[PDB]
């Protein structure tokens, strides 16, 4: 179950930090892990890049947010669908240096028909929520 939770974003947004937090539960390749989400026991196979896509930007990195659009166009163009499980993640919410406003990310996730989750991989704030939210978009 559950290919491939491909985690994709601009360098240094926190794709590695988020994933290892999920798998290895510590703040610092592919991973497979049996999880329970809303009662179901399923397998996450997670591709941390260097079926479902976790699209990550950093809330202090404006370029990494504007890159979101290219990732989306490349996803619609490869799955031939405007409904492929995908979640927009605003990482690094623990920082005060926010150049990307919550509303912007949300208005973008809106026009895509996809959820938006603000996260911190440093604190584990909202990490399960982001991945588990990606799985719920399959259902
Ligand atoms: N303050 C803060 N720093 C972070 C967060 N996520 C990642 N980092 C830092 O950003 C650096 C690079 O992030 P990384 O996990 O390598 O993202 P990746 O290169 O896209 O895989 C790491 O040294 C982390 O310590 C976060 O949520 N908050």
């Amino acid at each position: 179950t559950e290919y491939k939770l491909v985690v994709v974003g601009a360098g240094g947004v926190g794709k590695s930090a988020l994933t290892i937090q999920l798998i290895q539960n510590h703040f610092v390749d592919s991973y497979r892990k049996q999880v329970v989400i809303d009662g179901e026991t399923c397998l996450l196979d997670i591709l941390d890049t260097a079926e479902g896509f976790l699209c990550v930007f950093a809330i202090n990195n404006t370029k990494s947010f504007e890159d979101i659009h290219q990732y989306r166009e490349q996803i619609k163009r490869v799955k031939d669908s405007d409904d492929v499980p995908m979640v927009l993640v605003g990482n690094k919410c623990d920082l005060a240096a926010r150049t990307v406003e919550s509303r912007q990310a949300q208005d973008l996730a809106r026009s895509y028909g996809i959820p938006y989750i603000e996260t911190s991989a440093k604190t584990r704030q909202g990490v399960e929520d982001a991945f588990y939210t990606l799985v719920r978009e399959f259902r």
